[PDB]
Order: structure tokens, then sequence, then C-alpha cells
């Protein structure tokens, strides 16, 4: 239901909570959220529940890092439980996720044919696995996301990164909103800009198809042949 | 002539730098920067000249640290030149300044008086002096600046910070003006607000006389005889 991720060299964990707490008011079952250090290392909190209940548990926690990625979740596949909340995750590969991955059965299969553990009952976590699967194949996370975008159908907005290299988040939209806020010498990603207003007022829209590689300095945009497309940034006016 | 002033987690130096760029339409002759890590490890940067002078430099030194003060000046006292270009310093004090203060040669002479040694031909460096001086006497920095600004005749604006602890700055509003913004977990002081539209839009105006204590955390805004004040957080897109 929300997305938040930001990148960045400040921590992140609580302009990432605030962002939640922006995007509750649509509605919600459960909520999470995934940091990553500078040094591959993460840490992931969800929670049943609101993202008050979440945000008391991280402050037993302070979550440290600047690259990060969290969601409310609104149940489609898989009762509201933690197991079930996003962030998800395939070893050092980590999703959030809007939508619904239409095709989720048939993937699902394949990669257990590969040797992959579904531990959820969600269409999200095919996401977070089939990216391990791609990136298994060689190349850059940009790469293996170009790749597995096309094989998901659907109606779905995600953001990913892997917790190893975690000066990069990716990012693809695909039938459900995601804007990308710039900062200074940070970036910022959400599924709608108000979740963002309290760290940037400048945004990037992405369209519909458009796969976006966000790192703390760069913003580039792709389409799914990998060609880079020119997307304007814009000042908001919205308080 | 501006002032921009961070205390955040992530380094400051850019948005230092960008807040000087834009505060360069006032004109100017020099301009600084000084930014201290954790650690209380300071770097100082001033040229005669142009603030894409300063960020050249800077692109050579890549300054670390979360909390610092940059200064655009408009030379009053003492010629242009890199020597009386601010940030100053005494020892670990640190200080830019818009205005004047117009004892300073009273004080410079009761300062040197007291063993300290004028680099600079500027009225600014009595503050820092005078700064340095009143901590010597003991106390938080809060306490040395609000013993030290009564001493002082001008109308100035000034912000102040001590490297050993780099997670505080100090700011003082005896007439000109200054105004806090309020981040996420780092906050920020200019002279002027279009400096520090980039990064924050809710501001807080300090009036006449307002000492204030700032961190990144939280901003504890005084009068001179040391009483707590409530001063009201404005939210402004210009
Ligand atoms: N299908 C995913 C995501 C549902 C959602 O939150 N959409 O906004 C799930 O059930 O977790
Ligand atoms: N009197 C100080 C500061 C002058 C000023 O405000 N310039 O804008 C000096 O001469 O350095
Ligand atoms: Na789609
Ligand atoms: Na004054």
């Amino acid at each position: 239901c929300g997305i938040v991720g930001a990148i960045a060299q400040r921590d992140v964990a609580e302009i990432l909570l605030e962002g939640l707490r922006r995007l509750e008011y649509r509605g919600y079952d459960s909520a999470g959220l995934a940091v990553v250090d500078a040094e591959g290392h993460m840490t992931r909190l969800r929670r049943l529940g609101k993202v008050q209940m979440l945000a008391q548990a991280a402050e037993e926690h302070p979550l440290h890092g600047g690259t990060g990625i969290a969601h409310t979740r609104w149940a489609t596949h898989g009762e509201p439980s933690e197991v079930n909340a996003h962030p998800h995750v395939s070893e050092h590969i980590v999703v959030v996720h809007n939508g619904i991955i239409e095709n989720h059965e048939p993937l699902r299969e394949e990669l257990k044919a590969r040797g992959y553990t579904f531990v959820s009952e969600t269409d999200t976590e095919v996401i977070a696995h089939l990216v391990n699967w791609e990136l298994k194949q060689g190349g850059t996370l940009r790469e293996a996301v170009l790749r597995a975008i096309p094989q998901l159908r659907g109606a779905y907005g995600t953001v990913i990164m892997d917790s190893r290299h975690p000066d990069t988040l990716l990012a693809a939209r695909s039938g459900s909103p995601l804007v990308i806020g710039l900062g200074m010498g940070e970036n910022f990603i959400a599924s709608d800009q108000l979740a963002l207003l309290p760290v940037t007022r400048r945004f990037i829209f992405l369209e519909e198809g458009d796969i976006a590689e966000i790192t703390r300095r760069s913003v580039n945009i792709f389409d799914k042949t990998g060609a880079e497309v020119k997307r304007q940034d814009i000042e908001s006016n919205l308080q």
C-alpha cells in the first residue's frame, strides 16, 4: 500500500518511519522496514499492526544505515501476519511491493525448482527470489532487474535493494505509482509525494514502464529495453 | 553578509556551499567555511574572491563533518583578504559574523592585554577571542556566549562553534537577522531563509536578543538573562 525508500549518507530509518506515518491514512494491516549500513549489514523489522507499533519496536533497535525501504501493507496475497509483511528478502535481495504479481504461481514454481524456499504466502516474495535468480546469472542489480521485470505480470510498483551493495536502489513502476524525491547528496522514493515532503520538495514522477536506478548522487531512468529516458524534475507546491 | 550553518549527521559542506551560492546576489568580497567532524577535527577554507573559487578549492579538500558554518563577507573592518575572511578562530572557537561590533577597539586591547593574538584586522575576531576567554572561565558554550554577548555593542548576528564539542552551535541575533531551519535529525541556521530552502521549509525566526543553542535534535532559545523563550516555527515555501 505505501512505499518509502531512501538512499542517503545519514541514517534514514526515522525518515522512512515518518514517510510511513504519512501513508497510513490510506489504511493497512501491517508495516515493515529494512535498512542497510555502508558495510552491508541489514536490519529488517516488521509488525503485524500499525506503524506506531513498528516505530516503538524501532526505538529499541536504533537501526543504523543510510539505505532503506519501508512499506505499509494492505494484504491481497497471504493473510496479514508478520511473516507476510514487507520487506521480503531473498538472501541479500530486499523488496517492497505495491500491487499484485498476477503470475506469481508459475513463477513461484520455477523458483522452487531453482532451489528457493518460499517462507511467505505473498506474490511479493516471488520478486525477491527472481531478482536473486537473475542476479546469479551475472551483471549489476540494474541489469538483473531489467531481466526480471518483463517476467512479471500485473499492476505493481516495487523498490529493490541488494544489501551487499547498499549504494543503489532499483525501482520499477508498472501499474502502481512511484515518485523520486531529489535531495542534496541523497535521494528518496515513495508511492506518494506526500511521504517525502519533510525532506524534499523536488520530485521526478516515474512513468509507466520506467525502471530507475537511484543512488545518493544520481537518478538514471530506463525503459524495459534498457533505453535511457529523460524525466523532468518539478518542484512541488504542496504542504 | 551571508551566514549559513548546519548541524547534521551527514556531511554539510555541500549544503553550506549551496547556501552561500544562494546568498551571492547580495554582493561580497570573500567567503569561507569551517566544518568539524565527530572527532573534533576542523577544516577551514577561505578565499578572497567568489564562492565558486571556494567551491573549487573545496573539491580538492573534500571536507568531512556534520557541523559547519560558512559566510560571505562584505568587508567593513579590515580590507578584503583571505586573512580577514570568516570563519575566524580562537583555537577551538570558530565564528562567523554579520554586522559590526562597534566596541571592537576597547575589546581588542582588553583581549590583547589578556594574551590573545589578533591575526586579522576585523572586529569579528574579537568575538572569537572573547568567547574563548569566557569559556576558559568555565561552563558550557551556551553559558560562555551568554556572558560574552552583553559585552558586545553593535548591530550583529553571529554563529559560534567549538570544534571540541561539535554537537552544538550557538547563535545570537543582536540587530541582524538569523533564522533556524528545522530538519529531521538535523538543523540549520542562516541569515536568510533563501539559503536553506533546498533542505527544509520549516523555520524559526530568531527575535532580537535571542541566543539559540542548536543541536541535531533540539533548538533551545534563550534571552540574555538566560531565560528560555518559546519561538514559533513557520512553514515557508518561497
Ligand atoms: N500483493 C502484495 C502487496 C499488496 C499491497 O500492499 N498493495 O498495495 C501483498 O499482498 O503483500
Ligand atoms: N564587520 C565584519 C562583518 C561584516 C559584514 O557583515 N559583512 O557582510 C567584517 O568586516 O568582517
Ligand atoms: Na505491470
Ligand atoms: Na546589538
